[PDB]
């Protein structure tokens, strides 16, 4: 079958518009030709147009240059997800460009457009190819556009000679449509269709926002392909059936900004770790000073296998979550795939094999603090056995243990945050808190009942309300009931110790159930995403609050309290203040779709490093410690009374 | 530009070769003729031949039906990883068919060929269109074919009528390269390409062996298409680059053979479930019979603490482990990625949301032999106590703790073994016995010495131990080091301790570090995968052999043993034994890829239900609760010496 392409090949012309009739006798042929420069990026769109009614006879468009095919038919047919089907009248596709170097010299290109259809009548159809004009991008300088389902697109980035990492952000003023952001490199050909372009490079879903982190020594000649898609449902990304607007014919046209800006220099993470060791060392150095100063002028003028114990539990219980926190972020950083983790993509800075450096290193206060914790404790354990040759100092051993293995776990957590890690760092709280209860109602002995056996009671409640909690998730009328059992059961807790330990006795007990019932009106406000977290931090609050009746009563005239008492009291009513206003900042949540969390990014603020979850971690550390200094050493004045004093 | 196919589209015959030679003045056009009956599908595949001098200039090939359009290059180009470079010479694809109906009538089908090229003189090419005549599978009966990286294959099958569930299992005779099996539905297109297979259906990579169990119900239609795709490169499944043969005129060609086998019935389920239940119900009823006759016939004529800590301990380290499993279930039954768990594919028998039901069906010994175990050691401290009104009885109720707790977790983690999971299980087992020596050692007090304090420093030694294998995998010399490091303590640990607990005495030393070399060397023979586990196993092997010195001390005529005592004992050797040899059957391993674990699967032998593995959860849950009856009431000849005998 000898065809000349040439006799009927058109010597068409760009940025013009071609109408035409094919049906099963008749081709069409037009025959487009250009001149590429040396260092100079050119590259082609091609654009078709048909009527709906060719739903049976739909055109088909092939379009061939030297060393590629491509090929597709108009309108374009889309698959739902419940046996729905769409179609699209306009159709789009940029070819994949080839540059000319110096050495080559210019390049004369040709290429051919094909339009067919074996419509038995006629089916019409309009065609336009042109250049684009703005297809390399430029560093800080944002760029504009619409993408359609079928309408895809793509540009190109060079890296600057002196800029070594750079971050691609994409932002939209509306969600739904929800598409994809993807990353690859040079060679050709470029993924850009639904149903390959998670296979090359680094890719994010998104609907608002959108965030990509890139080094330069990972793509060989220092350029790279951005590609945006959009998708034809928006199930995926936490959305319904599409949405349809009035006017419309069928598109879901999504407009897109983007920006790529360099990335922070070294000297900001040595002086991010530097503030960072330095504000706890601090705490160290103030403490050795006091102690220096206090022995210069005032001097001048059984337990151990309750830690050993603590220490096996610990450890065997952190190393598995090590092990799991590690193999997600081996597999994250080689598959590519960015919607496994839940970071903070605005502030998120590598190091190493490591996606959130900051997360992890705003974890130090955690660890020092304890330590320091536990040195102080015992040292006031080997000050009082030597004085006799203070009862419950496994407890404020246990109380620092938890603080650091808090830390860690928290630690553990950020490497690779998403909806399967929080239970462990929740989980041991709870367990050392009921080993702690044990211990403490053992030593204290029954005695008198002891007490009405309520602690256990409200530890078992907590048990099968954590039960429940895994089995039904926000199910029907449970939540509800399961909601206001626990406030009920914290309330009644609450008043019954408060009566075992007069009309002071009354207006504390009201002033408990009225901060009972506040708690429970706040948690009707907005829902509770976790059972166990919304129970942890009931219970630390109402600890809190028992702490205040306890030192108000103290305060009575009954007693006194030494300077350190009360400067550790209002130290950790100032940092509980501060450190909850950062609590309620959310930058990310597993409660939905990883687009619907990256909707909440920020940037962050302190030094360029840290956001405000960082923030959080340093305050309530501190708070953490000084309520726990508090605790220990609230009773000293009692020491007036000599022989046998309080223990 | 009008064009007319008809004018140069000679019509052309199916089985036919059409040599020819197209460049940028010519092109070839061929059109095929069919016509498609009801109740049958006909399927047609096009095979292209081109030389490869054509490299700059290849050939360009697309085929037009009716309503789809196809395009493709000769010759095929690859890519590689490491920036390598493979083409093919000889391309084929087949067109998805369409099928006829009965109320549709017999359908004329057209179909258009166009070979094209750019090249400055002439390319040659070789076409050849043929019909499949075995295009539809059967039930039972096995089909050879080839693969090709360029000759992706695919095939449809019917649901019969009566079957509900069927599995597809594809053998090979010889793995690298290494392919993709695909499973999805009948409405085109159909995505046989590298970068497209992985999108809609339920794919496995495969080397040898491949399995895949499909239901009914999740088919419109009742039935699908099946799609093989072969891979460039064998790195993703364990390999190398592409490995070169003679023959490789670059090819690598793959031999499979596929089958299809109807899935088994609910009858075996109802077999299974009883079966399991009534074989460890037998425990309970002997056990119940031989006290109700003891009690008709002989009749005739503190811890509290030490119990709630460990049952808070299980629940809080159990539950975010149920959590986790239950997060990976729902992702690999909605993402249809089956290489994400570790199963044994060729007996994995599924319920409801439940990927391998018989897996954790077969851990019912662990929980029922414990709860058994608790029950003994609870009656004997009730009659103790009555009778006072025996010193260890805490140690047996850990025993049985751990033992339902090690039941629950293998339970846990056989929900989707995967190289994140087997940690947990370890872990907690070392936990248990850490408490467990700390208390020994604590109520035994030091008196003398105690001992030389062995026991610590061999549990500090475990601990950089698991520390150092997390650190290092198989690193140069450090695995060897590390391994005679264990060794060597291992042996030392257990030589101390046996000297100091006379000929007897050498004699029993020697055969212990006789046995310690032994094992030294079955390590040296095959290189132990996992730390924690050949530690484990190292010390529960060490523990019954010191059991074994123990019981023939007491039996040199200075004592006397029931026949309770050594009826437990020779069960407990038989059943090691027993489930020694299953212990040694791995059907699949998380060392390696997906691909190779999978070589190792095995249907599966006792009632059409369980595997080895269940055999081995089965004697292993027996062998360990004989093992803790002999340990339990070894000493009971010693009660004849009233006055505080031996607690
Ligand atoms: C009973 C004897 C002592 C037991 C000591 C261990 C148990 C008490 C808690 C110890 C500290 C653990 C950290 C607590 C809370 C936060 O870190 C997390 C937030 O990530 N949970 C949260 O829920 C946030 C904090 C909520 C704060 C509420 C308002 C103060
Ligand atoms: C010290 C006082 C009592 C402490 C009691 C708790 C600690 C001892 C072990 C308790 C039973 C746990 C089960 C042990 C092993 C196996 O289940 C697993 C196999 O998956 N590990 C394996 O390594 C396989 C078993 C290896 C067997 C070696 C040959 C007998
Ligand atoms: C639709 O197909 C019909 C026949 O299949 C075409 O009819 C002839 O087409 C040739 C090719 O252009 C013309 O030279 C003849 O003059 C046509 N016949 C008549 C009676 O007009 C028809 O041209 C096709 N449609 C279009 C738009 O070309
Ligand atoms: C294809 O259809 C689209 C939409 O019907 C046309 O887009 C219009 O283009 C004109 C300029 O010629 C604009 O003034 C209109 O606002 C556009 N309509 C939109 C964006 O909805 C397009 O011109 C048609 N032709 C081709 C070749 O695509
Ligand atoms: C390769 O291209 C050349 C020119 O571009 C073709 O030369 C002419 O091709 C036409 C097409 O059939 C013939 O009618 C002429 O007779 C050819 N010229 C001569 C001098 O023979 C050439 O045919 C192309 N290659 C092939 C295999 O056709
Ligand atoms: C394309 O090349 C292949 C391999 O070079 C050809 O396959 C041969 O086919 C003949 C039958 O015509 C067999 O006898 C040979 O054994 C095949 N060689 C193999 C399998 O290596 C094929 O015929 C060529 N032509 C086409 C149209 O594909
Ligand atoms: C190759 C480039 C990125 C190197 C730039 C220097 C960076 C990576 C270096 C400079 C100082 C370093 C820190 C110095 C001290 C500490 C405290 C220690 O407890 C953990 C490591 C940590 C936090 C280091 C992390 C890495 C660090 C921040
Ligand atoms: C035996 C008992 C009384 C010991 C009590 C612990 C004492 C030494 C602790 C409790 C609270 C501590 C203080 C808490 C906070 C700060 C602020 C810091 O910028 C300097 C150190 C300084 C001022 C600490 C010094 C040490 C301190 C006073
Ligand atoms: C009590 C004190 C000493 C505990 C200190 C724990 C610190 C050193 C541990 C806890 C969790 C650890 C991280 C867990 C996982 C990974 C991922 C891996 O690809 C690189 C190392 C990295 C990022 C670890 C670095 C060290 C780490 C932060
Ligand atoms: C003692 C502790 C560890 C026991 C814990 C048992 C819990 C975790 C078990 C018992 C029954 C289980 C449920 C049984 C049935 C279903 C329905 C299914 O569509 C989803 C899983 C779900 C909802 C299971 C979740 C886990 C579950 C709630
Ligand atoms: C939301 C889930 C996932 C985790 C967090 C739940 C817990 C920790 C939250 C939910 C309800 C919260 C409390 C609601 C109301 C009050 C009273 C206010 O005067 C101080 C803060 C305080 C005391 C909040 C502290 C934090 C809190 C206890
Ligand atoms: C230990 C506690 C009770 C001491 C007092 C803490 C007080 C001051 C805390 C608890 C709840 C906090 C508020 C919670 C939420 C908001 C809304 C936000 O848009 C601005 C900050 C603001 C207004 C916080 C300010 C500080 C706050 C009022
Ligand atoms: C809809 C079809 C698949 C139903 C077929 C019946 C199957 C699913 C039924 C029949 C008997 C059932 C078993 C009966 C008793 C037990 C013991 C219990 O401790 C756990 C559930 C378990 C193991 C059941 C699992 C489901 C089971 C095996
Ligand atoms: C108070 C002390 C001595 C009690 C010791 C526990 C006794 C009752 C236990 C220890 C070993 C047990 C036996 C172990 C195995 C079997 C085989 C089974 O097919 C029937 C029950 C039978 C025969 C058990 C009966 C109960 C048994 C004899
Ligand atoms: C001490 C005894 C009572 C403990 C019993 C634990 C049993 C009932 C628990 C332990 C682990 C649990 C499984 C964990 C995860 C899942 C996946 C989920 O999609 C369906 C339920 C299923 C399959 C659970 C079924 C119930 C289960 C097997
Ligand atoms: C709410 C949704 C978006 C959360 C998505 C979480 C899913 C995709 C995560 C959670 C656990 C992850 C898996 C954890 C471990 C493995 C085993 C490894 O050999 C390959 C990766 C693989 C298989 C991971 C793939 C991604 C994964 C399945
Ligand atoms: C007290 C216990 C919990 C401390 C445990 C610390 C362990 C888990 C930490 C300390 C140092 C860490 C290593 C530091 C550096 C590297 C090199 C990197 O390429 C892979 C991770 C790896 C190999 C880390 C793995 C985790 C690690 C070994
Ligand atoms: C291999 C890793 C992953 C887990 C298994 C490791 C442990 C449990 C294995 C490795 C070495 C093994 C031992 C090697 C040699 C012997 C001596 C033989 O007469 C009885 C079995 C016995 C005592 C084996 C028992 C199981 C064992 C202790
Ligand atoms: C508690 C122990 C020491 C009691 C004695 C157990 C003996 C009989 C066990 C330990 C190791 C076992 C062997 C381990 C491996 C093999 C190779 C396999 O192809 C056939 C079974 C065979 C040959 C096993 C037979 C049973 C065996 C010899
Ligand atoms: C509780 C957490 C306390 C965190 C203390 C500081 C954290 C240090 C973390 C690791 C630093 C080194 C490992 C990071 C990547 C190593 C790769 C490399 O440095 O080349
Ligand atoms: C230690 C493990 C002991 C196992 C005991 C029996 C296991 C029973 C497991 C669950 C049975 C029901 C849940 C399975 C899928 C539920 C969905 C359905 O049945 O419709
Ligand atoms: C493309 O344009 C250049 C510019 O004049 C011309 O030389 C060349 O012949 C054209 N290509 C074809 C195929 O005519
Ligand atoms: C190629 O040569 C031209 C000629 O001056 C030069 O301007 C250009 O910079 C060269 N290309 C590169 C990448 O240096
Ligand atoms: C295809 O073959 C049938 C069989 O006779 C014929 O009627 C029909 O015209 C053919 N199609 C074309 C386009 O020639
Ligand atoms: C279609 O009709 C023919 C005519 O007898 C019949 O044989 C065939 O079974 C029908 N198809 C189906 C799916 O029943
Ligand atoms: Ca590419
Ligand atoms: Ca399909
Ligand atoms: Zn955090
Ligand atoms: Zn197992």
């Amino acid at each position: 079958p000898r065809r000349d392409p040439f006799d009927a090949a058109r010597g068409a012309d760009f940025d013009h518009v071609y109408s035409g009739v094919v049906n099963l006798s008749t081709e069409n042929i037009y025959s487009f030709n250009y001149t590429s420069q040396p260092d100079q990026v050119t590259a082609v769109r091609v654009y078709v147009n048909s009527s709906s009614e060719n739903l049976n006879y739909p055109v088909l468009v092939v379009v061939r240059q030297q060393k590629e095919v491509l090929s597709w038919q108009v309108p374009l047919l889309f698959q739902g997800l419940y046996q729905r089907s769409y179609n699209y009248q306009e159709v789009s596709r940029t070819l994949c460009p080839s540059e000319a170097t110096n050495e080559t010299g210019p390049l004369q290109q040709l290429i051919f457009v094909d339009v067919a259809s074996m419509a038995p009548l006629g089916a019409q159809y309009k065609l336009l190819v042109t250049k684009l004009k703005h297809f390399q991008l430029r560093t800080n300088v944002a760029f504009h556009f619409t993408a359609s389902p079928s309408q895809p697109q793509y540009f190109l980035y060079k890296f600057p000679k002196d800029v070594d990492s750079v971050i691609i952000k994409v932002v939209s003023e509306m969600a739904y449509p929800c598409s994809v952001v993807s990353v690859q490199n040079i060679m050709c050909p470029v993924y850009d269709l639904d149903h390959n372009v998670e296979f090359n490079g680094v890719y994010q879903s998104m609907t608002k926002k959108a965030a990509i982190t890139l080094q330069k020594k990972d793509f060989p000649g220092e350029q790279f392909f951005v590609v945006f898609v959009i998708k034809p449902e928006d199930y995926a990304c936490g959305g319904s059936f599409f949405i349809q607007e009035k006017e419309n014919n069928l598109q879901r046209k999504k407009n897109l900004e983007v920006t790529i800006v360099p990335s922070i220099k070294e000297s900001v993470y040595v002086k991010s770790s530097l503030f960072s060791v330095f504000i706890f060392l601090s705490f160290y150095l103030g403490c050795l000073l006091v102690g220096f100063v206090h022995y210069l002028r005032f001097q001048r003028k059984k337990y151990k296998i309750y830690f050993w114990n603590i220490i096996t539990i610990a450890v065997f219980y952190a190393l598995p979550v090590i092990q799991l926190v590690i193999t997600y972020q081996t597999v994250v950083n080689v598959t590519g795939n960015q919607d496994i983790c839940y970071y903070n993509f605005l502030c998120a800075h590598p190091l190493g094999v490591l996606s959130a450096f900051n997360n992890i290193l705003s974890n130090l206060g955690h660890v020092l603090l304890g330590f320091l914790f536990l040195l102080i404790v015992l040292r006031r354990d080997i000050l009082h056995r030597r004085a006799l040759e203070p009862k419950h100092f496994g407890l404020f051993y246990a109380m620092g243990i938890a603080l650091m293995m808090e830390g860690v776990l928290s630690a553990c957590y950020h490497v690779c945050p998403n909806y399967s890690n929080f239970q462990f760092d929740t989980s041991f709280m709870y367990m050392i808190a009921g080993l702690c209860m044990l211990k403490l109602y053992q030593t204290r002995h029954p005695d008198i009942n002891a007490s009405a056996y309520s602690a256990y009671a409200s530890f078992a409640v907590v048990i099968m309300v954590t039960v429940l909690g895994v089995v039904f998730g926000k199910n029907d009328v449970w939540f509800w009931v399961i909601f206001s059992a626990i406030h009920v059961l914290a309330s009644l807790a609450l008043s019954t110790q408060i009566y075992y330990m007069y009309m002071d006795r009354m207006v504390l007990l009201v002033v408990g159930n009225l901060v009972n019932w506040s708690f429970a009106l706040f948690g009707l406000i907005y829902r509770p995403r976790d059972f166990a977290s919304y129970m942890l931090g009931i219970f630390i609050c109402n600890l809190l609050l028992y702490l205040a009746f306890y030192i108000i009563m103290k305060l009575r005239s009954s007693e006194k309290v030494l300077p350190v008492p009360l400067f550790c009291i209002v130290a950790t009513a100032v940092m509980w203040a501060a450190a909850l206003y950062f609590f309620f900042q959310n930058l990310s949540s597993w409660e939905g779709t990883p687009a619907e969390s990256r909707e909440k990014n920020r940037e962050c603020i302190l030094l360029d490093f840290f956001d405000d979850h960082d923030i959080w971690h340093f305050l309530s550390a501190t708070a953490l410690f000084f309520s726990f200094l508090v605790l220990l050493t609230l009773d000293d004045d009692l020491d007036v009374v000599r022989r046998d004093q309080i223990p």
